[PDB]
């Protein structure tokens, strides 16, 4: 599923991401925009052989199992395929664990490089929430 901007904002808020660990909803929408362009089916291989999955490009090196990332962990206790669902529940639950890991949203390099410090409220501008 390819979400619209406000549609995703609404789903993320519904699933309790809004202000989770102090990160306003616009941060999460901005991260999703640059990680996946709002596409739940997005997958991208990393140079190290891990793969990133879903709207928030969660990495198989630490967080999900894809059966082909040697030496990795599965700290969200899910198959990475679960992270590609049209229903964002698995991605949200796993993102809550990631963002609680110590470095906040810096875990998402695109968030650090493209969202952090910017006017992230623009991402939820005009949305019925
Ligand atoms: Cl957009
Ligand atoms: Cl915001
Ligand atoms: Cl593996
Ligand atoms: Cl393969
Ligand atoms: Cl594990
Ligand atoms: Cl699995
Ligand atoms: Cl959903
Ligand atoms: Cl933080
Ligand atoms: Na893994």
């Amino acid at each position: 599923k390819v979400f619209g901007r406000c549609e995703l904002a609404a789903a993320m808020k519904r699933h309790g991401l809004d202000n989770y660990r102090g990160y306003s909803l616009g941060n999460w929408v901005c991260a999703a925009k640059f990680e996946s362009n709002f596409n739940t089916q997005a997958t991208n291989r990393n140079t190290d052989g891990s793969t990133d999955y879903g709207i928030l490009q969660i990495n198989s090196r630490w967080w999900c199992n894809d059966g082909r990332t040697p030496g990795s962990r599965n700290l969200c206790n899910i198959p990475c395929s679960a992270l590609l669902s049209s229903d964002i529940t698995a991605s949200v639950n796993c993102a809550k664990k990631i963002v609680s890991d110590g470095n906040g949203m810096n875990a998402w390099v695109a968030w650090r490089n493209r969202c952090k410090g910017t006017d992230v409220q623009a991402w939820i501008r005009g949305c019925r929430l």
